[PDB]
């Protein structure tokens, strides 16, 4: 199954980030990240972020080469991303802070 | 309630840290983020906090008082703090992973 959470960002609010994780394999769903990591990589400023303006296969080949993310495949071919890459990506964008009240003790 | 997770670090799985929730309050005890956390401080590397070392009133002073930490009090005193206070000292220490299984996303 799939879980999901939603939060926002820029000067009034609409620039959205979904981490989107499974259920079975712990993983963070690749392409969610890729519009706010190219703006970044771009001028260093996330609130310029147009959140429509996604990377095409060939952007989304060097953006992975340069921020060296290694990514997990599905049966599908969609990307994935284990969890210490996604809280690295988080803290490299000053982004925890935004998701530090999205997570909820459960006792294993 | 109280609610536990440990998990152990260092070279040889000797130094402890233990995540205990009160599931009334919501809050986590203070004290047992305090050996890593003095560690951390001094050398910034807590896998050579000492098993045997525990800080003193007023060494903890300091460190609530250099971290920004706040805490909330009990009928007996005891210090705890709040569950996103946790999560930043966790992400802090680069210990989140360790204790992944742990947290999950809030409900939506
Ligand atoms: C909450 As207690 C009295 O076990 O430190
Ligand atoms: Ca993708
Ligand atoms: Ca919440
Ligand atoms: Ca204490």
């Amino acid at each position: 199954a799939l879980e999901e959470v939603v939060r926002y960002l820029g000067p009034h609010n609409e620039i959205p980030l979904t981490l989107t994780r499974d259920s079975e394999t712990g993983h963070f769903l690749l392409k969610h990240f890729l519009p706010i990591l190219q703006q970044y990589h771009d001028t260093g400023n996330i609130n310029e972020t147009n959140p429509d303006s996604f990377p095409t296969d060939e952007e989304r080949n060097k953006l992975l080469a340069h921020y060296g993310i290694a990514v997990n495949t599905d049966d599908r071919g969609e990307l994935w991303i284990e969890l210490e890459k996604c809280l690295q990506l988080l803290n490299m964008l000053n982004l925890f802070g935004l998701f530090q009240d999205a997570f909820e003790f459960e006792e294993p």
